């Protein structure tokens, strides 16, 4: 059980104005810690983010939030069921600013809704030290699906604060999960994220916003784009046939779909193949880290599992311990580890 602390600065907030927060375990015996951003979808308008609050308000709000959450997959504190972190800090930080984790926006007079997802990170990191971060070794920002993205958007504003904090010796690092897609051509999206940019004052890495400039920063949201200007190092999993990412294409089997499919496949495979750490089995499933079975699946023989300890190892190639991992073959659960 991690245990629930809502932030201290309650400035920074969900989308409806109650505080953000966090859940808790720590490990006295570890200079580990880990922090897992949850994933939802988003809202990108008033009409739009009015639905969500209706039927989805646990992602707008903390008033209806538990005081404890059971880890579980890569937040298990059990070696049994996560082989790879099983003794470190434990941290789940809810999702509840419906902005891919990219917002810096405060409800006022003239907004109804509140986008604060980085703030939110900033703040969570900073009262953590208190608490035991300032001994860190390894920071470890891991996230699945919107989660995901939003490591990818965060971790180097992360080693960045800690810098200027005084905090120079720990190692920052990233894990996404689940949110490495592609602005490709639907069978039968991008507009959705761009009106989401402004409505939330959302906040991309300054190397990546630098390269496409002014009005083009949703380019930033779309993994092949915005990894290759990060600074931390970070490991990808992706699924080759992720189910968001075949409903966004509108994807739900003859010549026509099966060329779609196939191609698909393909391009995730190679905008992967200049990434070092990554772990990309061709299975239709949808994130795996906080899942209890996630240590099932295998690429040539590894598990996920391994393949991180194998990067753990990497940054103090390795014998029989590989970090770059993903399928050749061309369709949906031709690895026979596929999730059933
Ligand atoms: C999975 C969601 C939430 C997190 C970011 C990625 N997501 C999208 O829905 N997108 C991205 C751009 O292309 C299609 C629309
Ligand atoms: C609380 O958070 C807001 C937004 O980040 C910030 O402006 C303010 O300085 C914070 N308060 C304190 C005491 O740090």
């Amino acid at each position: 059980d991690l245990r629930l602390h809502l932030l201290l600065n309650t400035s920074v907030t969900c989308n409806d104005g109650s505080p953000a927060g966090y859940y808790l375990k720590e490990s006295r015996g570890s200079r580990r810690w880990l922090l897992f951003l949850e994933g939802g979808w988003y809202c990108f308008n008033r009409e739009n983010c009015d639905s969500r609050y209706d039927t989805m308000r646990r992602l707008m709000s903390s008033r209806d939030w538990p005081r404890t959450r059971t880890g579980t997959g890569i937040l298990s504190s059990q070696p049994e069921e996560n082989p790879y972190w099983w003794n470190a800090n434990m941290v789940f930080i809810p999702y509840c600013s419906s902005d891919v984790w990219s917002g810096a926006s405060s409800k006022s007079e003239k907004n109804e809704y509140a986008f604060m997802g980085a703030l939110i990170i900033q703040e969570v990191v900073r009262e953590l030290l208190g608490r035991g971060l300032s001994g860190a070794k390894v920071l470890l920002l891991a996230g699945s699906s919107a989660g995901g993205t939003g490591v990818l958007l965060n971790v180097d504003r992360v080693a960045e604060q800690l810098e200027k904090l005084g905090y120079p010796a720990i190692q920052v690092r990233g894990l996404a999960d689940s949110g490495w897609f592609l602005d490709n051509k639907q069978y039968r999206p991008t507009e959705a994220i761009r009106r989401g940019i402004r409505y939330w004052n959302g906040v991309v890495p300054e190397r990546c916003r630098r390269q496409f400039q002014e009005g083009e920063e949703w380019n930033c949201f779309f993994g092949y784009k915005v990894y290759p200007t990060l600074r931390s190092p970070v490991f990808v999993v992706q699924w080759l046939f992720d189910e968001a990412q075949l409903t966004v294409d509108n994807v739900h089997v003859q010549e026509g779909l099966r060329l779609y499919i196939q191609n698909l496949g393909r391009e995730l495979r190679h905008t992967l193949k200049d990434v070092p750490a990554s772990f990309a089995p061709a299975c239709l499933s949808h994130e795996i880290i906080i899942r209890s079975h996630w240590t099932d699946v295998q690429v040539k023989g590894t598990s996920l599992p391994r393949a991180l300890h194998c990067w753990d190892r990497s940054l103090h190639p390795l014998k029989g311990c590989p970090v770059h991992l993903v399928d050749s073959c061309p369709w949906p659960h031709c690895n026979p580890s596929c999730p059933t």
